[PDB]
Parts: C-alpha cells; structure tokens; sequence
C-alpha cells in the first residue's frame, strides 16, 4: 500500500523560464486535510503549459511541474474528504469551485475566490492551502503549476480542485475536457453567447479554436469562419462545422477587412482562440458595428496587448472573455463527460498524436512546429 | 413668410481648429426634399461641441457651425416630408433612425445606416443628403455638424435627424434631451443594463455623468459612486442619487483600489462620463471580477485610449459603450419629453446657467474652468 506513504515517480521538471523540461524522479507527499493523490493515466499539452514557462512570462516560480489538461485515478484521500474514495475516475480542475465564496454563489461566473491573482490566474495555486509544496526533486521543493500538475505520474490537489467522472470513462480523451475542449466549447455557449442563425469568426484553429468551432455550431451558428496563418488546420476545421477558411497570409489586405468585405459588415461574434495583440486587434476590428461581439480566450508572453478606442465601443461592440470556458467546474464536468459518452461532440477530432510520457519534449515541438493539435501523453 | 426664402440669421462659427468662435452673419438655404428648416429656441453646450474644434482633433471639416443640443419650432418643410409640419415643436437628433437599414430593425442597437463614417462618428453629417451644405458665410459654404448645427438661430436637418415633441414642451429645458440627458440617463439603462441591488461608480459628474447617477438609481441601484476631480460637483450628484462620491486627487492611493477596497472587491458596473486614458483605466479596474462591467461613454481629444490585456476580460469583464444612450432616436425622445412632464427625473438640477446666445464664449469658459453643468443659450 502506498497509502500515507511518500510516492517516487517520474515528473517533467521546468527548472527555469525559458529551458526544455527535464524528465526527473520526484517525492510526491501523501495528501493532508482536503487533499486527494491522483495517479495520472493520460495528460496533454495545452498552449498555456509552453506560455507559463517562457522567459518573457513573469510571475511564475521556478522549479516547477506544470501540465493542466489531464486524468486519472485516486490514489489516496486527505483527512475530511468526502468526495471521491480511492479508485474514482478524475479529473483535475485549475478552476476550483469551493461553493461558498461571492463568485461560486454567483450564476455569472465560474471563477472562485481562491484564486486571488486576478492580474494573472495562472501563476496562482504553485502552493497547496496550507502554503506548501508536495513535490520534492534532488532534496528540495517543487512548484505546483495552477492546482494541477499533470506532468507528475502521480499529483496532489485539494479536494475543490477535481471532478469525480463516470466510472466507464476513456481516460485518454476525457483529459482534454480539462482545459482546451471545454475552454472553446464553453466559450461559444457560455460566454460569447452565440446565437442561432449568427455569423462567427474563430481565430486560431487548435485546440481551443476547434473545440470553439464546434461551440458555434451546437449553439446554432448559420457561419462560422475559421482564420489560422496554417492553412493545414482548415480541413479539420471545415470537418467540425467552419463554413469558410482564411489565411492573413494569402492577401495584403488585412484578415479583418476580408471578413467585414465577406459578411458585408462584419460578424456578429469574434472568437480569439490563438492570442496576442494582432489577433486581438483583428477580432475586435472584424465584429458588425450595433451588436459586435469579441471574446479573448488566447494570451501570448510578453504581449502588450490591444489598445482600444472609446469609439470601437461606442458604435456598439461588446468585449468579453472566458476562463474554462464559463463553466462551473465540479458540476459541469461530469455532465460533459456524460455528453461525450452520448456523442454530443467529437473529441477524437482532436486528437492527432499520442505519445508515452517520456516523449514530452516531443509534444512540445510538434506544438511549436505546428504540427499536432492534441497530443495524448500515457504514464 | 420665410417660406421658400433664403433666412440670414445669425450663428457661431468655427473658422479653423483651437480658436474661439466667431458670431457671423449666415444665409440658411431653404430646405430641400425630406428636409426641415428649424428655428432654434434654446441651445446647449456638450463637451464633444469643444472636443471636435480641437487642434488634436482630427477629420473635422472647417469653417463649421457645432451644435447639437437644443430645442425649437419648425420654419418650414421640404417636399415629401410627412412628419412635420410649420409650428411644430421639435428636437434636432444627431442619432438619425431611417428605419430601412440593418441596424434600425435590431433591437439591440440604435446605430443607423446613415453614419458611414464609424471610426468617428462625430465627422460624419457635415453636408446634408446631396453633398451640399445650406450655410453660407462671406460668400463662402459653411459646414453642418453632426447634422444638427444648432449654433445657428436657424438650422436645416433631414425629415430622420429630428422628433416632433408634445406642443406644451418647456424648449428651455428638453433640449438637454438632445444629447446629454439621454446619453448619460440611457447609458445606464439600456448599455450598462444597470440591475436592482446593484453597485455602480460614474466617473465624470457633469451634464452625462449626472444623468447616469439618476440612470443608475432609476434602475434600483443600491449604491453609486461619484467621481470627480472636481469636488464642487458632489452636493448636486448626491441630491440625485450618489450614496457616495470620491476625488481622485485627494488620496495617493489610485482612485480604482480606493473603490476596490470600499466595494470590497469593485462595483457591479462603472461607467465613464468624462474621458480619456485615465478615466477609462480607472473605470475598467474598479469593476468586479467575475461578472463587472465596464462602459465607456467619454471620449477625449488626441487620447491614446486603453490598452488592455486579455486576463482583464478573462478574470470576468465585460466592456461596452453607449451612442446617444441607446434609444431609438425619434421614437423615444418624445417618450422622455413625457416623461419629464410626468415628474420623472430632475433636469432643472442639470441647468447652472442661462445665457444670451452671444455670449456662447462664456459658456465654454464656464465649462473649461468647470463652473457650470449645462449653460442654456437663448437666441
Ligand atoms: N482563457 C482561458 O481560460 C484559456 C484556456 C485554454 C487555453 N487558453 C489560451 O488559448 C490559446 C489557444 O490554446 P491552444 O492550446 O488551442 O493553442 P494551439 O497552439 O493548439 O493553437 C493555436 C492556434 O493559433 C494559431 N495562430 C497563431 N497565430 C495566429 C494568428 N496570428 N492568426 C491566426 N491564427 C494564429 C496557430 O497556428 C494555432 O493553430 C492559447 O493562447 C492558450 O494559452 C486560454
Ligand atoms: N458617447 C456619446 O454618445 C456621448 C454623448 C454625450 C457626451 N459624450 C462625451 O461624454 C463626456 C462627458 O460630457 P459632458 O458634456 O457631461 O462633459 P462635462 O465637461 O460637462 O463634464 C465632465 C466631468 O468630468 C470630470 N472629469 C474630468 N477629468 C476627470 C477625471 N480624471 N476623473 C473624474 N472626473 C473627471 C470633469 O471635472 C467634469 O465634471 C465628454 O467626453 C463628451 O464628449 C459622449
Ligand atoms: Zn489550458
Ligand atoms: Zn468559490
Ligand atoms: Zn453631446
Ligand atoms: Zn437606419
């Protein structure tokens, strides 16, 4: 039994911004009060992972495992857990949902109080409740990475920070409901609030964006176009619901002015699902004046942003934007792993590599190339 | 009988950017088809009067006749005009509602088709629908504004750019309907969306910021929140609503964190009713996380805007921004003509000031050295 017992294993280790992770054998403590181990199956790599860790992001502590996108089986439960017992499915939330706080009571949001970094969410949660680390590495402590950690073999999370799930769940595609999929997705729905017979504009065409294409979709969107500077992400986007496909690329003209010309005005909700100050220029710009809205999923490292006019607004744009894709975590993601079984969505779609763990700077590459939408990590 | 006959009346005059205006001798044409010739009987100052002749304003037509708040009879009428008539009492609308384009048959908007000119509306409207202007001054074409020009004693609008009001209306006060007022009273109705039991914060208490308090307040707000770098203007925002106001310059503490800790995390909405980079700033940052929003009202000669990034939206923002307050222009305006007769809100406070139209210069020194709210002008 590994109950109450400190666990040796594999970890991916960030040692400092800006370097390739570092496959190393870690100390995963056992769990304390509110605290669940979870052994993780499956992990992939969202965008965010790359982001967090470059030297132009500031903020983040070092050594550190990131990962965030996963899921698994409990291990072991801390003192006072009632919600899962040693062999549940889970998956891991970075948005927690204590239930109590002002934003949790709130039906307008799915953020908690628990996260206190509001200027960057992501670099909050590298500590446990009690202010310590349940990692350990060469003799001393390693960072969490947004409550989650993933890119452990075995991880530790509060009991606010997981989702039980159906126990007939396929673990290697359910660990993309735990950020990308449900990100897009819930964007669209939730969020942007796309309406039926609307027009859309989704840019970016990974993950995120695809999952954001399938969103407009579901939610009854008569348009949706798909804009990447990879041309090679169209056919896979036309598949999941894109009426039509752009380049920035293939003209001098700016992508935004291509799409006002194409919708004779503008579309009624821009998604950026890629991030950084052109593609927030270009989704904003590209909205109808009167109604418009744009939503900001996508974040770049070191981006200043988009400046913005009173009178981009003043002609009748909304700006918007979402974290986990406004969903409410522990209760909406058993009922998308439900949805899933019951073929509400194609996750398979996108799925494009699957790799053993100890290939992980692979994934990364093929991220940075271009080359991979999702790719499956297997412990 | 004027009717048919060129009027020579007299008007202020901008002759070029950054000076003063100029009282001159016109000749107003008669009106055209689907025109109206107006005779103006009490006029406003709104701070976009002054904004639009500034020097760092840019695409602005000179000379020009600014103006478009006010109130007056009708002259006479152009040839297939169905909606008027000589004797009427009417309002000039800078908002125009055609009725045949896309953005007059949503309900989400009041923006019309006629404004081309969307990344500053204030430009457009200076020739009337056959690229010509009815002003003329020293044998010279002198352009319209807004298409309203209501500093002049007799004005031209198209049969869309102004709403018949009930006989019995006070012209020396309704004419603030025509566009402080509304902007400010329907920015916090139909843009924010203000709700019962809420906080707000209005960042400018003058003529708009005023009338967003009773916004505000009208729609159930439980705590407002005036800011204003000038500490004479809280006895007034008070009386009208303001649980409680707030000078920037009195604290080292930014503005934003002072009402951040008040609220205990930020209003529900703020709303910027002065303009500018800082106010915009200090607007968006006062408001919640989670589900805050944030409405930019205010504009400022050569201001660079907001820059803004993405985990400012993530964390829970919505941004959005108001024209004329949202209403349909000639179907409301009458609506808020009765309104006011029925008791409904306070204009009276709005006016410090009534002035002879010749001393239009004092208005604006009124304004600039921040002694007065709205200055009346009688012609
Ligand atoms: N806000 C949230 O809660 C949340 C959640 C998940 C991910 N994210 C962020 O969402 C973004 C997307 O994540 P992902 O994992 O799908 O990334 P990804 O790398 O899988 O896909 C990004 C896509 O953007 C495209 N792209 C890059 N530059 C572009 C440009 N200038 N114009 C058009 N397309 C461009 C790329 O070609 C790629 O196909 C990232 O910035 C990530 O950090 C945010
Ligand atoms: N968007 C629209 O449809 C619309 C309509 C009407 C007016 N406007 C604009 O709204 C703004 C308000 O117009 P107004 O006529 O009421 O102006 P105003 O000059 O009468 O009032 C502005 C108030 O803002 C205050 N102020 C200035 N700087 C400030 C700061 N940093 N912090 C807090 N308060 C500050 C001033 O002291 C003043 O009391 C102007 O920018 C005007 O052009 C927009
Ligand atoms: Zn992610
Ligand atoms: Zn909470
Ligand atoms: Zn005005
Ligand atoms: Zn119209």
């Amino acid at each position: 039994g590994t109950k109450g017992k400190v666990i040796k294993c594999k970890a991916a280790i960030a040692w400092e911004a800006g370097k390739p992770l570092c496959i190393e054998e870690v100390e995963v403590a056992p769990p304390k009060a509110h605290e669940v181990r979870i052994q993780i199956i499956a992990t992939s790599l969202c965008h965010t992972d790359a982001t967090v860790i470059d030297s132009k992001f500031e903020g983040l502590a070092f050594p550190v495992i990131v990962g965030h996108e996963a899921a698994g089986i409990v291990e072991s439960i801390g003192p006072g857990v009632t919600n899962v017992k040693p062999g549940d499915k889970v998956i891991p939330l970075y948005a927690p949902l204590c239930r109590k706080c002002k934003f949790c009571l709130s039906p307008l949001t799915n953020l908690c109080g628990k996260i206190s970094n509001l200027k960057s969410p992501a670099s909050d949660q590298q500590l446990m409740e009690d202010k310590t680390s349940r990692f350990t590495c060469k003799g001393k402590p390693v960072y969490h990475f947004f409550g989650t950690s993933t890119f452990s073999q075995y991880t530790v999370v509060s009991d606010i920070n997981l989702a039980k799930i159906d126990d007939d769940a396929n673990l290697e595609r359910v660990c993309l409901l735990g950020c990308g999929f449900s990100t897009g997705y819930g964007a669209a729905i939730n969020n942007a609030k796309v309406t039926p017979g609307s027009t859309c504009a989704v840019f970016g065409l990974g993950g995120v964006g695809l999952s954001a294409v399938m969103g407009c979709k579901a939610a009854g969107a008569s348009r949706i176009i798909g804009i990447d500077i990879n041309s090679e992400k169209f056919v896979k986007a036309k598949a999941l619901g894109a009426t039509d496909c752009l380049n920035p690329r293939d003209l001098h003209k700016p992508i935004q002015e291509v799409i006002i010309e194409l919708t004779k005005g503008g579309v009624d909700f821009a998604l950026d699902c890629a991030g950084g100050s052109e593609t927030m220029k270009a989704a904003l710009d590209c909205t109808t004046a009167g109604w418009g809205s744009c939503t900001f999923i996508g974040v770049a490292a070191g981006s200043k942003g988009l400046t913005v006019f009173p009178e981009e607004l003043i002609i009748g744009r909304t700006i918007n934007g979402t974290f986990f894709g406004g969903w409410k975590s522990v209760d909406s993601i058993p009922k998308l792993v439900t949805d899933y079984k019951n073929k509400k969505f194609n996750l398979d779609a996108l799925v494009t590599h699957t790799l053993p763990f100890d290939k992980i700077s692979e994934a990364f590459d093929l991220m940075n190339q271009g080359k991979s939408i999702r790719t499956i990590l297997i412990f």
